[PDB]
């Protein structure tokens, strides 16, 4: 039985990799929330529940990261070095899951803070969204999984991590490049650091299983990603016009999403499916 | 779909763990091992390689520990501030696993290294006594488990985090209680720190199933330890007569062996097997 050896590359990649995540670790401790008070009291009531239904979305989508798309990835794995570092970035999962309540502890009351669980837990968009991705990550629920399996759960966990996660992450960074919330807008950077490199490191992971798959699988799992793709973005944009439409954004929203459905595909190895567009440069003055 | 909100309590105790295991953080580039190798190189041939033995066995427990034991238990949890306690600490099992290589790679060659893990790789004790830990972890790749097949699995993780580890262990501990491969012993000391904390947190977890089970399974599952206690022993007589016969410390780690095979079964809430005897004082003075 194999035990991990790091003194023996078992592919190109795993040890920068592991070494920048681990580089990157922080905890929500390191950033005072509280200055942002300031600021949170002069956004409208429009302004407050849109950040805090994108916050509520993010800790669900990370909440299940953590919980299933890393734990159920990486048993199936046999590179013992990328499953180590497929770990950790389990764990920062955790920690960015924890940093969202750090932000609502300083921003909202405890019953607002029930308000915006409860909204979350009983999401329909968000359910939908939750439910697609975590299917693909539960057929690996099982002693063996063919390559096929895991390299849709790997597409799955991209697409979530590279795509799904900008609907949300766009308003915090919006604001902060405005100068509102900017201590949360610190720790939204740290996750999107975290989340830009766990993105790019599963998506080799999957090129890899790609490259072991037979022609014809190789078709039938571009037919189902496409699928997928487009499946999710009806939902995300069902879910920005929810959001946004009460702030005039749901157009700079959208723009932003398939920007970054093209990174997640890029991630991949596969060919952008959206026409590019001017983003926001405040959102990238927040990023 | 319910996300993680750390801001309603979902028990009284994962909060407090989640903080320790957090506070306890730390890589193996914060501890440089070249000053060891003064120590190293006085040490006698059956010295060192009862040394590499031992490292490249507890090498291959924390690779199967990171790698199945926290993330299928962890993906079974319903208690998600539980869940990320366990996602942290299996991001841990890694972090240990490759502190190892990090002692190796300034004491051995790579030739040597190679010969290690050769020998972890083949070797028979080595294998049957992961496989039996493992095979409870593998029970739960399925979409539903029993709440026994989950109880087992904690047990499992247990018996190897409180008991296992320490016939290996023991010898770096009893090299740095004489101010030999102190650096070294650094490392251990922070593996073991970690894992004195997992054990007590999973055994928590364990007591909380095992509340939920019936009488009749509370009985079944009683007896299946006990003997699992016992078949994991024997192993660990052999493995114990293979290592350390050749330095005269066999009855010693013995003692060491049942003084932490107690523990685990505390950590379970189960009352202690062995008598409490005397333990080396040199190994304390390590710890
Ligand atoms: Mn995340
Ligand atoms: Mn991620
Ligand atoms: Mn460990
Ligand atoms: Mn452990």
């Amino acid at each position: 039985m194999r035990a991990v050896n790091w003194n023996k590359k078992e592919d190109d990649f795993s040890l920068m990799f592991w070494k920048q995540n681990i580089a990157q670790f922080w905890t929500e401790e390191e950033i005072a929330v509280s200055s942002d008070k300031n600021t949170w009291v002069q956004l409208s009531k429009e302004e407050q529940i849109a950040y805090k239904r994108v916050l509520g979305g993010l800790t669900l989508l990370d909440t299940k990261q953590g919980g299933e798309g890393m734990p159920l990835v990486l048993v199936h794995l046999e590179n013992l070095q990328a499953k180590s570092v497929l770990a950790f970035m389990g764990a920062m999962e955790e920690v960015h899951a924890k940093s969202y309540s750090h932000i609502f502890t300083t921003l909202a009351t405890e019953e607002e803070i029930d308000d915006i669980f409860d909204w979350v837990d009983n999401h329909p968009l968000l359910e939908k969204k939750a439910g697609i991705i975590t299917s693909y990550y539960r057929r690996l629920l099982k002693p063996e999984v063919t390559k096929k399996e895991l390299y849709m759960a790997m597409v799955a966990s991209v697409f979530l991590e590279s795509y799904l996660f900008y609907s949300g992450f766009f308003y915090p960074l919006y604001l902060a490049g405005q100068g509102k919330l900017t201590a949360s807008g610190e720790i939204i950077n740290l996750i999107i650091r975290d989340e830009s490199i766990h993105g790019v490191f599963v998506g080799i992971l999957a090129q890899q299983i790609f490259a072991e798959l037979s022609a014809e699988e190789q078709q039938e799992v571009q037919k189902e990603t496409q699928e997928l793709l487009m499946e999710l973005y009806e939902i995300e944009m069902a879910y920005t016009e929810e959001i946004y439409t009460s702030i005039g954004l749901v157009e700079d929203v959208n723009r932003f999403v398939r920007y970054n459905a093209n990174k997640g595909l890029m991630n991949l190895g596969l060919e952008p499916k959206f026409e590019e567009e001017e983003i926001n440069p405040i959102v990238l003055n927040g990023l």
